[PDB]
DNA sequence: GCGATCAGCGC
DNA sequence: CGTGCTGATCGC
C-alpha cells in the first residue's frame, strides 16, 4: 500500500529539522549543470517532497541546506552536491552517504541505486530507479504522483537504513573509513569536478588536421599494399585481408575470429609492409577518434572546460574510476600522443598546472605488508627497483644488468604490482608460460618475504573470506574456495592484489584529505584539477609553484607511516603536458 | 537503438 | 586468463 507523505506547496519549519533523510533528484547520468527533478524529505515530523523550483528558491530551505549542523543522511551525496553547486547553492552538513556506506561493505555488489542497497539487509519497500525511469532512448520523468512516491520512498529507506549499515560498518572496523575518509573525500571530489579543466581546443582542433593528413596517407598505403580497399578498422574485414589474402600466419585467435591486437601484428611485421601501416594507422587513428573528437564532444562551449565524474565507488580495490570524459588515461608513454597533453592549460591567466606523483607506491607498500627485508632495504635506499631486481633474480651485479635485464624484471614487477597471471606475463614478454613462471620463482627466492606474504594472504582469505587494505577496505574471494584452478587462481591472485593496490588508493585519498586541509590553513589558491591512481594533478597562481613544491610532496610522503620511506616526485609547466 | 566483440589507453 | 573507460564495427 502507498506510503503516507505530505506533498508540500511550500516550506515549513518541521521540514528543516536538525536530522533528515535527504534526496535531491538528479536524473541524467552526468550531473554537471544537469535538472534536479524533485526533492524529499523525512525527519521525525513526517514525510515531505518539494518541488525543486520552490524549495530551491525559499531562502530557509537554502540555508538549511548550507547548514553544516542540520545533518543529512543521502545516497550519493556528491551528485546532489555538484547539481547544487551550478545552481550556486552549498550542501552541508552530509553525515552519511548510503552509496559509499554500501561500497564500503561490499564493493562487489554493484549497488548503484537505494534499492540495491536496501536489498542487503531485507528492505524492499523501495524501487529500483530503472524501474521507474526506465532506461536508454525510453528514459523519463513519470508524472508528479509517481515521481514523489518514488523519491519519498528512497529518502523513507535511507532514514531507515542508516543505523544497520552504520553497525555493520563498526562491526568491520570500517566506520572510520566512511566518515574520516570517503565522505570527506566525497566533497573534494565534488570541488574538483566541479571546477574542470580548461581545454586548449584550437591546439586540439590543429592536431586533428594534422592527424586527418597522415591518416589519410597511411590509408590509401594500406589499400595500396592489400591491393584493395576495406574498412581497417574492422577487425574482421582486416582479418581477412591479412590471413586469407596475403597470407600471414595465424599466430592467435578470437573466440569469433583472426586477432589482430598489436602484440600479433608486432610479431607479424617481417612478413609485409601493410603490417607496420596497420599499426601506424591503429595509433593515430585511436588519437583522433578518442583524444581529439571525443574530448572535443565534451568540452563546454561557453568555457572551454572539460567536468569528469570521479566514480567512487565503483572499483573492488578501493581506486576511483573517470568518466565523460575519463581523464585518467591522457596518452603520455608515446611522444605522439604525449603531445594531447598540451590542451589541457591552466583555467586563470598566468596560472601553471603542478603534478605530483607517488614514486612506485605499490611495491613499497608491498615491502611494507610483507615486511621483506630485502625489499625494504631497496626502497631505505631509494634503489632504481627495476635495476635491483633484475640483479637479484638474474643474479650479477649492478654494472652488469643489461637492458633487456631490466626490461624483463621492470615486467615482472608490473606483474606484481596488477596481480597477472604466470600466462599475463608470458604474453607480456614473449616467452613461455613455463619462463614466465620459472621468473617468478626466481623473484620469490630473492624476495622470501613476498613469497611468505603471498601463501599467507591466500590462507587468510580462505579462512577469513575476504582480505584488507591498510585503512580497513575489505574485498570478499568467494571463488578462493573453487574447485576449478583457473578460477580459484585468480581469486588467490586478488588476494595478494587487493592489500596491494587497495592500500595505495586509501594512502593517496587520504593525502588528498590532507591536502586540502594544507591548502586552506595556507590559503593558498591552488587546487585539485585530477587524481590519477598514484598522483595528484592542481593547478595554481605561477607564485605558489616554489610553496607547492615543498607542500605537495610532503603532504602526500607523510599521509601515512610506513616500514619504508614514501617517495614523490613533481613538476609544474604551462600546460599538462609540460608538467613532466 | 542497443548489446556483443575487439581494440588500446594509463594506472 | 589485472583493471575501467571509450570508440568503431556488426548483427539483431
Ligand atoms: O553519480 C555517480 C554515481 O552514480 C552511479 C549510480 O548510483 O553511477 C551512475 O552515474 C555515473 C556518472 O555519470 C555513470 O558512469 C554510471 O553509468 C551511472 O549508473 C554510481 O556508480 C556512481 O558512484
Ligand atoms: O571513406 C570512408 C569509407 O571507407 C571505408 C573503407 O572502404 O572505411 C575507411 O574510413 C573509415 C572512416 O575514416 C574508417 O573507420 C575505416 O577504418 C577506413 O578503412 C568505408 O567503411 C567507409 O564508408
Ligand atoms: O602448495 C601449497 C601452495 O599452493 C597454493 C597455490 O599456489 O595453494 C594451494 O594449497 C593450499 C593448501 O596449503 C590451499 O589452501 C589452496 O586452496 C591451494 O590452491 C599456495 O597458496 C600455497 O602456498
Ligand atoms: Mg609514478
Amino acid at each position: 500500500a502507498k506510503m503516507a507523505f505530505t506533498l508540500a506547496d511550500r516550506v515549513t519549519e518541521e521540514m528543516l529539522a536538525d536530522k533528515a533523510a535527504l534526496v535531491v533528484e538528479v536524473v541524467e547520468e552526468n550531473y554537471h549543470d544537469a535538472p534536479i527533478v524533485g526533492i524529499a524529505v523525512v525527519n521525525e515530523h513526517g514525510r515531505f517532497f518539494l518541488r525543486p523550483e520552490t524549495a530551491l528558491a525559499d531562502p530557509q530551505f537554502v540555508a538549511w541546506l548550507g547548514d553544516e549542523t542540520k545533518k543529512k543522511s543521502m545516497f550519493d551525496s556528491k551528485r546532489a552536491a555538484v547539481a547544487l553547486k551550478w545552481k550556486g547553492i552549498e550542501l552541508c552538513g552530509v553525515s552519511f552517504d548510503l552509496l559509499l556506506a554500501a561500497y564500503l561493505l561490499d564493493p562487489a555488489q554493484g549497488v548503484d541505486d537505494v534499492a540495491a542497497a536496501a536489498k542487503m539487509k531485507q528492505y524492499e519497500a523501495v524501487r529500483p530507479d530503472e524501474a521507474v525511469y526506465g532506461k536508454g532512448a525510453k528514459r523519463a520523468v513519470p508524472d508528479e504522483p509517481v515521481l514523489a512516491e518514488h523519491l519519498v520512498r528512497k529518502a523513507a529507506a535511507i532514514w531507515e537504513l542508516e543505523r544497520p549499515f552504520l553497525d555493520e560498518l563498526r562491526r568491520n572496523e570500517q566506520d572510520r573509513l566512511l566518515v574520516e575518509l570517503e565522505q570527506p573525500l566525497s566533497s573534494i571530489l565534488a570541488e574538483m569536478e566541479f571546477a574542470g579543466v580548461k581545454v586548449d581546443t584550437k591546439r586540439l582542433e590543429q592536431m586533428g588536421k594534422e592527424l586527418a593528413e597522415q591518416l589519410g596517407t597511411v590509408e590509401q598505403r594500406i589499400y595500396e599494399l592489400a591491393g584493395q580497399e576495406f574498412n581497417i578498422n574492422s577487425p574482421k574485414q582486416l582479418g581477412v585481408i591479412l590471413f586469407e589474402k596475403l597470407q600471414l600466419p595465424v599466430l592467435k585467435k578470437t573466440k569469433t575470429g583472426y586477432s589482430t591486437s598489436a602484440d600479433v601484428l608486432e610479431k607479424l611485421a617481417p612478413y609485409h609492409e601493410i603490417v607496420e601501416n596497420i599499426l601506424h594507422y591503429r595509433q593515430l587513428g585511436k588519437l583522433q577518434s578518442t583524444y581529439i573528437e571525443g574530448l572535443l564532444k565534451v568540452v563546454r562551449p561557453d568555457t572551454k572546460k572539460v567536468h569528469t565524474i570521479f566514480n567512487q565507488a565503483l572499483t573492488q580495490t578501493g581506486r576511483l574510476s573517470s568518466t565523460e570524459p575519463n581523464l585518467q588515461n591522457i596518452p603520455i608513454r608515446l611522444e605522439e600522443g604525449r603531445k594531447i597533453r598540451q590542451a589541457f592549460v591552466p583555467s586563470e591567466s598566468d596560472w601553471l598546472i603542478f603534478a605530483a606523483d607517488y614514486s612506485q607506491i605499490e611495491l613499497r607498500v608491498l615491502a611494507h605488508i610483507a615486511e621483506d627485508d630485502n625489499l625494504m632495504e631497496a626502497f631505505r635506499r631509494d634503489l632504481d627497483i627495476h635495476t635491483k631486481t633484475a640483479m637479484d633474480i638474474f643474479q650479477v651485479s649492478e654494472d652488469e644488468v643489461t637492458p633487456n635485464m631490466r626490461r624483463q624484471a621492470k615486467a615482472v614487477n608490473f606483474g606484481i604490482v596488477y596481480g597477472i597471471s604466470d600466462y599475463g606475463l608470458a604474453q607480456n614478454l614473449n616467452i613461455s608460460r613455463k619462463e614466465a613462471a620459472e621468473f617468478i620463482e626466481r623473484y620469490f627466492e630473492s624476495f622470501p618475504g613476498v613469497k611468505r606474504y603471498m601463501e599467507n594472504i591466500v590462507q587468510e582469505a580462505k579462512q577469513k573470506g575476504y582480505v584488507t587494505t591498510l585503512l580497513h577496505r575489505r574485498r570478499y574471494l568467494p571463488d578462493i574456495t573453487s574447485r576449478n584452478f583457473n578460477v580459484r587462481s585468480f581469486a588467490e591472485r586478488m588476494a595478494m592484489n587487493t592489500p596491494i593496490q587497495g592500500s595505495a588508493a586509501d594512502i593517496i585519498k587520504k593525502a588528498m584529505i590532507d591536502l586540502n586541509a594544507r591548502l586552506k590553513e595556507e590559503r593558498l589558491q591552488a587546487h585539485l584539477l585530477l587524481q590519477v591512481h598514484d598522483e595528484l594533478i592542481l593547478e595554481a597562481p605561477k607564485e605558489e609553484m616554489e610553496r607547492l613544491c615543498r607542500l605537495v610532496p610532503e603532504v602526500m610522503e607523510q599521509a601515512v607511516t610506513l616500514r619504508v620511506p614514501l617517495k614523490v616526485d613533481y613538476h609544474y609547466g604551462s600546460t599538462w603536458y609540460d608538467a613532466k
